[PDB]
């Protein structure tokens, strides 16, 4: 009797947003859509207390997304192992054991080591000299690296979570009976490195929940092995790409890298803004299932009825922020979900935050000077993609 729009309403350009979100925020905040895969029709929420609801309230099964007939933004349908198709009670007790670990103050107290490793990669990169790809020299490799720290890889051996993380990727460049090995073989050493941890104890994040305190609760080897996996993974191609898309941002109006080389302080309140103003993910949500009916503005959505959440569309909330399409790095207030909310709210959240201000904090440091040394018009955007990036960055400093 009507359309049923297809999600996504467009191939997206940059980082922008496709102008159909914000006359969704006016004409209809909660609207059915039709997602690329999957059966039927599902609810895209575009405004914060919508999403909010959707991504908090108990009355939402993400695990009911694993129905290969449930509909989503991608074409194999996730597995139900994945964390984020983890519904409560489960999942709630692997955030509250890995989560008591992977504490804020673990994070703060790793930048130092942080600040000497983006360091080592714009050294590689002043040795290559002007002008140089930023993808290459430091957003490629930082991510993976940070995250070896944080598992407290040993050097030697950091090139196998490379050679995995990237096997692991959209654009992999290897056969299905290339993954199936890698994958073994990367297991195994994990194995083997959570067994290391039990025995003789460290204290990088494995060996913190590897730990196990007689008379309460700890996670098991299997779990524990699987945690360290599943962060990094879920926390390598969103802060690779998430580098990329700040820088440009930061240059495309270099007004703003200069805010920064001005006021260095501004580079964690930047970082925010961006995290805010940037569609990492071009159209968004992992569904979400009504368990039982649940009331938003403007819409009650039904048990059995899958849902999508858009990040940055929210982030955009007119209501929410001021001049919510202009980027604002003095905002009092940034309530922003781009790390999604709730429930499943990035675990590396605060790790993602410590990546980003050391990129920006030591290219300001380093290079007052940056600036986009290929044409804007000239640039590569990954193409076909569940998270926007750039495919390459040459920049001048
Ligand atoms: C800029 C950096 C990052 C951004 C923007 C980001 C964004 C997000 C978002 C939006 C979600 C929620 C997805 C949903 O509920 O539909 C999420 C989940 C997650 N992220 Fe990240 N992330 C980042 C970095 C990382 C890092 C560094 C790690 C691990 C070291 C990580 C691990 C995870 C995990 C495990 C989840 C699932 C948590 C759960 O379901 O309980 N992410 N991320
Ligand atoms: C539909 C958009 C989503 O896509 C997906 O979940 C993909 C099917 C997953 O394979 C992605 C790529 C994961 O492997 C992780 C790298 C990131 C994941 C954990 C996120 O947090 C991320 C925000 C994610 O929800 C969105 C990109």
């Amino acid at each position: 009797a009507d359309a049923v729009p297809a999600y996504p309403f467009s191939l997206p350009h940059a980082l922008d947003l496709d102008p159909h979100y914000a006359e969704l925020r006016r004409d209809e905040p909660v609207s059915r859509v039709r997602l690329p895969y999957g059966e039927g029709t599902a609810w895209l929420v575009t405004r914060m207390s919508d999403a909010r609801i959707v991504l908090g309230d108990s009355r939402f099964s993400t695990a009911a997304a694993t129905d290969p007939a449930t509909p989503r933004m991608f074409p194999t349908p996730p597995e139900p192992d994945g964390v984020l198709a983890q519904d409560p009670p489960d999942h709630t007790r692997l955030r509250r054991l890995v989560g008591k670990a992977f504490t804020a103050r673990r994070v703060e107290e790793m930048r130092p080591r942080v600040r000497s490793l983006v360091d080592s990669l714009l050294d590689d990169m002043v040795a290559h000299g002007s002008p140089a790809d930023l993808v290459e020299f430091l957003a490629v490799p930082f991510p993976v690296a940070v995250i070896c720290e944080l598992l407290g890889v040993p050097l030697e051996d950091r090139d196998l979570f490379r050679t995995f993380s990237d096997a692991m990727l959209s654009s992999t460049r290897l056969t299905a009976a290339e993954i199936q090995r890698v994958q073994q073989d990367f297991m195994v050493y994990m194995d083997g490195l959570v067994a290391q941890r039990r025995d003789a104890p460290t204290e990088d994040l494995l060996g913190a929940l590897a730990l196990a305190t007689d008379n309460d609760d700890h996670l098991t080897k299997g779990e524990i092995v699987n945690m360290g996996v599943s962060l990094l993974i879920a926390g390598h191609e969103t802060s690779v790409n998430q580098i990329t898309n700040l820088v440009h941002l930061l240059l495309t109006e270099r007004k703003r890298y200069e805010s920064l080389v001005a006021d260095p302080a501004l580079v964690p309140a930047a970082v925010e803004e961006m995290l805010r103003y940037t569609p990492l993910v071009s159209a968004g949500s992992f569904v979400r299932v009504a368990t039982e009916d649940v009331e938003l503005s403007t819409v009650t959505v039904r048990a059995g009825e899958p849902c999508v959440v858009h990040f940055a569309s929210a982030n955009r909330d007119e209501e929410v922020f001021d001049h919510a399409d202009e980027l604002d790095f003095h905002r009092e207030r940034n309530p922003h979900i781009a790390f999604g909310h709730g429930a499943h709210h990035c675990i590396g959240a605060q790790l993602g935050r410590l990546e980003l201000q050391e990129a920006l904090s030591a290219l300001v440091r380093r290079f007052p000077t940056l600036d986009l040394a290929e044409p804007v018009a000239g640039l590569k955007w990954k193409q076909g993609m569940l998270i926007r990036g750039l495919e390459r960055q040459i920049v001048s400093w």
